[PDB]
């Protein structure tokens, strides 16, 4: 009951997103009991901004670094924003996105290299970073939903 098995023996427990590769590209795989919700890499809920939030076209270059993805570069408002056109520069198009659709590539703990979700509820205190509670080696970790306590289930966060 709950949770689902993937790739070769990772089960990740419903409302539990990971990454996966589905044939020459990475998708967004979670597990929800019903069945795996996977989403190609696909840009992010866009909204707002000089392009009806439509859905963004990159990558695309601002200020002289080469953004992939959304970017609060320039953002005064605190949200992100993608560029709406292939030349940014060129239509000067954009659009305002969701804390960046964050997506953390966890392994290890009880979670078995699964996509840290981030902020991360931890004893009923919210967290937004890897956090070292309860490890005392260099290993920062994060919570594999929006409430790990909750959940039971934490992963090791990247090198970096
Ligand atoms: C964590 O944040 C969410 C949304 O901000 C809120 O609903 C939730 O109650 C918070 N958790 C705690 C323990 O305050």
């Amino acid at each position: 009951y709950g949770h689902c098995v993937t790739d070769s023996g990772v089960v990740y427990s419903v409302g539990m997103q990971w990454l996966k590769t589905q044939g020459n590209k990475q998708m967004l795989c979670t597990c929800l009991g019903n069945g795996v919700s996977c989403q190609e890499t696909a840009v992010t809920q866009t909204y707002g901004g000089n392009s009806n939030g439509e859905p963004c076209v990159l990558p695309f270059t601002y200020n002289g670094r080469t953004f992939y993805s959304c970017t609060t570069e320039g953002r005064q408002d605190g949200h992100l924003w993608c560029s709406t056109t292939s030349n940014y520069e060129q239509d000067q198009k954009y659009s305002f996105c969701t804390d960046h659709t964050v997506l953390v590539q966890t392994r290890g703990g009880n979670s078995n290299g699964a996509l840290c979700h981030f902020p991360f509820l931890y004893n009923n205190h919210n967290y937004t970073d890897c956090t070292s509670e309860g490890r005392r080696d260099n290993m920062k970790w994060c919570g594999t939903t929006q409430n790990y306590d909750a959940d039971q289930k934490f992963g090791f966060c990247p090198m970096a």
